[PDB]
């Protein structure tokens, strides 16, 4: 999904927070894995969706959640 890391990122700047960082959780067959990420913004911790096939996936899924339960 394109937008949401980039948009977390641009919240983070304007409210003088650090650079929302990345937890990537790996599981599963070596060449079947599933990716969950976790994205960390202001001590705040929002998870991704599971089962998503690589990490880039994952973290758009984590910012995505990140970036609706900021606007509530």
């Amino acid at each position: 999904s394109h937008v949401f890391k980039s948009r977390l990122q641009e919240y983070a700047q304007k409210y003088k927070l650090p650079t929302p960082v990345y937890e990537i959780v790996k599981e599963g067959p070596s060449h079947k894995s599933l990716f969950q990420s976790t994205v960390i913004l202001d001590g705040v911790r929002y998870n991704s969706l599971p089962g998503f096939f690589n990490r880039k996936a994952a973290e758009q899924s984590a910012a995505e959640v990140a970036l609706r339960e900021l606007a509530k």
